[PDB]
């Protein structure tokens, strides 16, 4: 365990993940609107995922070695797995916050799926030029939910309650410029150019993580937006 550089990041955000987890459970403790049940359910989900993954990150288990540029390069997969299920639950809570249509939720979640399993498909692929192919189609689904986000999302909420308008915008500027980072840390990391040791780069993502799940599920469940209005 210890003898890998990124051991305490990976430490860290076991024990920061499982203690957002904690705190959002028993926060939720008690809260009988079923609207704002909805949001705790979501929300406290996904940094147990998280706390789970990070965990087989650091046992050991979550990481596998592929082989590109004449070297055995250690490839963390259980990032992917994360990502999978908690990228859709955050989309869930900023489309339940406006009101989002079904159909723009599908095209939400569907996008998002491309998005992972294509930035898996490239963290695992062993041609090392084809690696950056998968990178540029996944960050165009990204780019997709950006714009829905801001295009589509923010339209609406502006018809919506104040606390949810104002709720959400917050949110929306937090998503955009934390998930707009993951794709740079993994082109300059060691999914790709490799500029930046793997060590920093665990550190990276383990601040971008925290703050994108912990940060924004604190944000979001001190809100007023998450309960119907009523007397
Ligand atoms: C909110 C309160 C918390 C605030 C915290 C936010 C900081 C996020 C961390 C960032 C990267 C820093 C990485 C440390 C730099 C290591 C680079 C290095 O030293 O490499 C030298 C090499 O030997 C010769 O080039
Ligand atoms: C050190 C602590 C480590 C961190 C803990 C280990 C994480 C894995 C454990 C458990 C799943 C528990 C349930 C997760 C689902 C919570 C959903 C919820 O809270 O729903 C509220 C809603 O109001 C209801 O109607
Ligand atoms: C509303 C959505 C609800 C979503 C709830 C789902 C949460 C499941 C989370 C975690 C466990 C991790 C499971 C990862 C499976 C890895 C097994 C595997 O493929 O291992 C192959 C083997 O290691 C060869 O290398
Ligand atoms: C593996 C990646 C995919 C699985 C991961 C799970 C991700 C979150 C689940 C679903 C989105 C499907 C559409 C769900 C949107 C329904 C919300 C809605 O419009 O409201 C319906 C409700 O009946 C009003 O009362
Ligand atoms: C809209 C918000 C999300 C936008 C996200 C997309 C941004 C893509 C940016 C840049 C490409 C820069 C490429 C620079 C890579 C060159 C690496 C290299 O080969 O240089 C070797 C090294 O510099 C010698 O030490
Ligand atoms: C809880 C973790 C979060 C919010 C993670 C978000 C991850 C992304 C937005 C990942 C994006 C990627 C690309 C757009 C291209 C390169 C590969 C990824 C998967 C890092």
């Amino acid at each position: 365990g210890t003898g890998r550089p990124e051991w305490i990041w990976l430490a860290l955000g076991t024990a920061l993940m499982g203690l957002g987890t904690l705190y959002f459970l028993v926060k939720g403790m008690g809260v009988s609107d079923p609207d704002a049940k909805k949001f705790y359910a979501i929300t406290t989900l996904v940094p147990a995922i998280a706390f789970t993954m990070y965990l087989s990150m650091l046992l050991g288990y979550g990481l596998t070695m592929v082989p590109f540029g004449g070297e055995q390069n250690p490839i963390y997969w259980a990032r992917y797995a994360d990502w999978l299920f908690t990228t859709p639950l955050l989309l869930l809570d900023l489309a339940l916050l406006v009101d989002a249509d079904q159909g723009t939720i599908l095209a939400l979640v569907g996008a998002d799926g491309i998005m992972i399993g294509t930035g898996l498909v490239g963290a695992l692929t062993k041609v090392y030029s084809y690696r950056f192919v998968w990178w540029a189609i996944s960050t165009a689904a990204m780019l997709y939910i950006l714009y829905v986000l801001f295009f589509g999302f923010t339209s609406k909420a502006e018809s919506m309650r104040p606390e949810v308008a104002s709720t959400f915008k917050v949110l929306r500027n937090v998503t955009v410029v934390l998930w707009s980072a993951y794709p740079v840390v993994w082109l300059i990391g060691s999914e790709g150019a490799g500029i930046v040791p793997l060590n920093i780069e665990t550190l990276l993502f383990m601040v971008l993580d925290v703050s994108a799940k912990v940060g924004f599920g604190l944000i979001l469940l001190r809100s007023r937006a998450i309960f119907g209005e009523a007397e």
